[PDB]
DNA sequence: CATGGCATTGATAA
DNA sequence: ATATCAATGCCATG
């Protein structure tokens, strides 16, 4: 049976109640400067559908949107907030976001539309967006009758589902996580995305020329060494040239054929000169295709800025993800790729890029959660954690720690945070399973508290069915009881890793909220641009650097209080690259 | 073709 | 041994 609603030709007073489910539909996946196809409002007075041209041109409706005393319940308010920012309209008073609520209740559900969230509470009087708009090339906004009913039904679902979702969140002790962390953060992410990051396209285009020149040289060399031309970017064809024509050893055999991954080629490097060339080709090609051509495709022609979209409701650990473009994986480890960052510049004259990062936040969180005396003392002394771990597992003094020992202790540290595994560590350090197991045993002897935590967290996940982070974010782990070893082992690693990665996520998110409040208080023009899991990137007038050097690290260091200190490093400069 | 999904690869946290 | 996003190649699918 159809749902009743008023398809209004104009805005009325009863459409402006002090509480309502609001739908400001943006069908385009990338909502930056995108069209708003329709509006729906459901309140105590009934259900209404409004045409965007009408509603958004009405002084009363716009004022209602920006009145924070007029409460709105929505789904993915960030999407509406940003689409409105591009139209010069401010959205305030959003007291409930169903997308974020569902995400906190169970990130594994993958809720991406009102229907999926509603299905969680046995409410199905609403269709999936995909069912209405279609998908892929065939997607499209349907006719008004169909469009209007869909938005009203979504608005109605939100109006109906707010209470039950809030009640469960409360049961889970996640009510504050939603209202005090995620929702406020949503507005901050909206400003960040809207502000965007300025790109020096000419710089980017020149790097593209340089890379194209080098890719040509190396590409020829490869054919010259292989005795024929082939698609180097084809693991299948490449695997034939290497393991069939050149007779190179087969150390790794992929599920579909021969492995040609970096780790394998490095081992094969000694056998033939073609290998080093393939590795180099891989590097350049990745930089060119993904970063040069990739970025240039999404930069706005007019402003020369890129506007990423931070997906706040996707990762299973509580982290954010970034898309179109992904600004959370810009090269930095290798110098050639690191150069890419020189293309990210301040949006105004005489402004500078300022970057602050937590130093070893995951291991510090581990020390806190496990309450390992040795690990807590290490951070209390602000010790080089990898040198310290080597000293312990190898039983030597700081002076006796060789570069190779630190490298291995470092690999052990990453394995501990990720959820230890002898095979996993062995694979990473290219050693035997047994030898890796010995390292791990050595590590637990030196950090008994960490061992206790790993055992306890797994048992707790088994008992409760989930694990939680410092601010009460949770992740259900049904596979923890599977009789399949591989399936269960993955769930156990997730049990060990989620509370660590997740808590580090909670902390930096709170720091973002605290920082924005401090910046406003100080009336500084500095503002957040990006977040990259453990670091915050801002831009600001050069005259604000000294104040930021003190303010940012402090706010980030005091976001939460742990059994160990939180340490934040910072750098600033003409470009992102220079902010080192 | 026609667009679409899987496989493999590699970039970030570092 | 964790969490992501996305490019190129190649076969599914019609
Ligand atoms: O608007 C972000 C928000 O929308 C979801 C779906 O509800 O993702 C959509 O938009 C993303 C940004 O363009 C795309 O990456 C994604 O493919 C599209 O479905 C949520 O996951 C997200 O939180
Ligand atoms: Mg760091």
């Amino acid at each position: 049976a159809k749902m009743a609603f008023t398809l209004a030709d104009r805005v009325t007073e009863e459409m402006l109640a002090d509480k309502a489910a609001l739908v400001v539909e943006v069908v385009e996946e990338n909502y930056h400067d995108a069209p708003i196809v329709g509006i729906a409002v459901v309140n105590e007075h009934g259900r209404f559908f409004l045409r965007p041209e009408t509603a958004l041109a009405d002084p009363q409706f716009v004022a209602w949107l920006g009145d924070e005393t007029k409460k709105k319940s929505m789904f993915d308010s960030k999407r509406a907030a940003v689409a409105l920012k591009w139209k010069g309209i401010e959205l305030c008073g959003v007291s409930f976001d169903l997308l974020l609520a569902a995400y906190l209740l169970d990130p594994a559900q993958g809720v991406d539309d009102v229907a999926a969230a509603a299905k969680m509470k046995q409410y199905e009087a609403v269709r999936p967006d995909e069912a209405v708009y279609g998908k892929g090339a065939k997607r499209a906004v349907p006719d008004e009758p169909v469009l209007a009913e869909h938005l009203v039904r979504k608005a109605a679902a939100i109006w109906e589902l707010e209470r039950p979702f809030l009640d469960e969140l409360r049961r889970n002790e996640q009510d504050r996580l939603l209202v005090e962390l995620e929702q406020p953060l949503s507005s901050i992410l909206a400003e960040m995305e809207f502000a965007g990051v300025k790109v020096d396209t000419k710089r980017l285009e020149q790097m593209g020329k340089e890379l194209a020149e080098q890719l040509g040289t190396v590409e020829q060399r490869i054919y010259e060494l292989a005795g024929q031309e082939f698609n180097i970017n084809s693991p299948k064809q490449l695997g034939v040239i290497l393991f069939e024509k050149l007779q190179l050893p087969v150390l790794k055999k992929t599920k579909t054929g021969y492995s040609t991954s970096a780790d394998v080629l490095e081992k094969l490097a000694p056998y033939h000169e073609i290998v080093e060339n393939i590795l180099h080709y891989r590097q350049l090609g990745k930089l060119q295709s993904t970063y040069i051509e990739g970025l240039l495709k999404v930069v706005r022609p007019d402003t020369k800025k890129v506007h990423t979209i931070f997906n706040q409701a996707l990762t299973q650990t509580g982290r954010l993800s970034s898309t179109e473009p992904n600004l959370q994986n810009i090269p930095i480890r290798l110098e050639e790729g690191r150069k890419i960052r020189q293309a990210f510049v301040p949006s105004e004259s005489d402004w500078l890029i300022f970057a602050a990062d937590y130093s070893q936040i995951e291991l510090r969180v581990l020390a806190h959660i496990a309450e390992d005396d040795n690990l807590m003392e290490a951070f209390r002394r602000d010790l080089d954690i990898h040198t310290k771990t080597a000293m312990d597992i190898f039983q030597v003094s700081e002076d006796e720690v060789t570069p190779n020992m630190r490298r291995q202790a470092k690999a052990v540290n990453f394995g501990i945070v990720y959820g230890i595994s002898d095979y996993g560590l062995a694979q990473n350090l290219n050693i035997s399973r047994k030898e890796a197991a010995e390292f791990i045993e050595r590590y637990f002897e030196s950090f008994p508290g960490v061992k206790r935590y790993m055992e306890n967290i797994v048992q707790e996940a088994k008992q409760k069915g989930y694990v939680t982070t410092l601010l009460h974010r949770r992740r259900y782990l049904p596979d923890i009881t599977s009789r399949n070893f591989n399936v269960r082992s993955f769930a156990e690693r997730m049990a060990m890793n989620t509370p660590i990665q997740g808590s580090a996520a909670d902390i930096i998110k709170k720091a973002m909220i605290d920082l924005n409040a401090r910046l406003k208080e100080e009336r500084l023009q500095a503002h957040l641009l990006l977040q990259v899991h453990d670091e915050l990137i801002l831009e600001a007038p050069k005259e604000e650097m000294e104040r930021l050097c003190r303010l940012v690290p402090e706010v980030m260091e005091q976001a939460v209080t742990l059994r160990v200190p939180l340490k934040v490093d910072y750098h600033y400069g003409s470009t992102w690259y220079d902010a080192k």
